[PDB]
């Protein structure tokens, strides 16, 4: 698992704004919507930004005055991250990980009381068992928010553009009933959903969806871990 | 050709992430039924009356973003409640058709920023908003290096930096023209033109604020 994202510049080429085109931008806006409305009404003082690369979610800890962790991979982007949290007098708030997301989910320590866990731009997609990294937030976790690429025409047109622009090597689409799933020879894994499909491995996780919204591009779905206190 | 995501180095992204989060959070609160997006290219907010079931309209002269935008808001069902015009943003303001009762203007990107005469739009805002969002880059070492890369990676000809006390401006020999704001700065311009600000933001790259038109109503619609 994720051993595209351990290659140097894996993470680089995929997470670098210039390779991404323009209908990306709905899929990153609904999911930071949903993630900033989601932490207000659950009260969650701390948000977690698993695959965070450069801080993608930052601003949402900043304006809910929340404690936030990135965790990555990639040294470089966590270092991007660590210096604009310096900058920004954000140090006694925000925090990062360079380590594999799952260690961090299993083994991590917790952030807050009450934590969101953001899975963002297709990171669940990214994982050949998504099941091991949905299971692995229970722990940790009051609550969710899961991006993913829908499964329209136009989606698969968008990440078609997207991965080719990014520099996968021997890039293959297959297309299945639920989800368009691409790889690439550098052991590249990207599928998307059918909402129907997220929706059935949420539940099947004990994920309760509390919200779910689409657009043209993705599907974004806040849920809860049953067992999960729901205080204030 | 300033607005494709191909020519924004990374660090764009927290001053799109502040604005868009503010504009949300601003619909909500001062109950606007409708979201106006002043040059709005493909729709860079329309995920956010989609989310809030607001009526929109995105506002551009790039005719090409505008046709991007009517095709995603019929594929989004929205056809009834989000529309687009191919126009000058201070010809809307002046002379454009109200949409709702409560609008909010939304001037985003650096647009007050990428205008030599920012106060006729200011003003323009008065009659026609219950409420804008402005965001515009900052004055840190950091926020001006990211505009000198984006706009080098916009193909600008002889691009300059001129160093100010109230922000740093750009030009070319093409007549680019695109200036940023400290916060006392743009606090300064908006109370001279008549906005109060009831929301301030700010990060490494820019700020951002929530104003009223002093005199327009602050009902619930
Ligand atoms: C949003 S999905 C892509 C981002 O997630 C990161 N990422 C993907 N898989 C993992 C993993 N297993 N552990 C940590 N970061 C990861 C990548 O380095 C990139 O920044
Ligand atoms: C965010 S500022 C840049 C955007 O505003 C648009 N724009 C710039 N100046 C004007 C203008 N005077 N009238 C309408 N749209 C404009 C551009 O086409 C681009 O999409
Ligand atoms: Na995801
Ligand atoms: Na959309």
């Amino acid at each position: 698992e994720s051993a595209f994202y351990e290659l140097e510049f894996g993470p680089r080429t995929i997470m670098t704004l210039a390779n991404f085109p323009d209908d990306v931008l709905p899929l990153l806006q609904m999911e930071s919507l949903m993630t900033f409305e989601a932490m207000a009404y659950l009260r969650c003082d701390a948000l977690v930004e698993l695959g965070c690369y450069d801080g993608r979610a930052l601003e949402i800890a900043r304006l809910l005055n929340a404690r936030y962790l990135g965790v990555d991979l990639d040294q470089r982007a966590i270092e991007t991250l660590r210096t604009r949290i310096e900058r920004e007098g954000m140090s006694d708030r925000a925090d990062t990980v360079v380590d594999d997301i799952l260690n961090h989910t299993r083994r991590g320590a917790s952030v807050g009381s009450r934590a969101l866990y953001l899975l963002p731009f297709n990171l669940l997609g990214n994982f050949r068992e998504p099941k091991r990294l949905l299971d692995s937030l229970a722990e940790r976790s009051v609550a969710a928010v899961v991006s993913v690429f829908g499964d329209s025409a136009e989606a698969t047109r968008v990440r078609q553009s997207y991965y080719r622009r990014c520099g996968v090597q021997g890039l293959e689409l297959h297309t299945r009933d639920d989800g368009t799933v691409f790889t690439g020879s550098d052991g590249f894994y990207s599928r998307s959903y059918s909402r129907a499909c997220l929706h059935a491995l949420l539940a099947e996780c004990g994920l309760t969806v509390v919200r779910s919204a689409s657009n043209l591009f993705a599907h974004c779905v806040t849920v809860l871990p049953e067992g999960a206190d729901q205080g204030f």
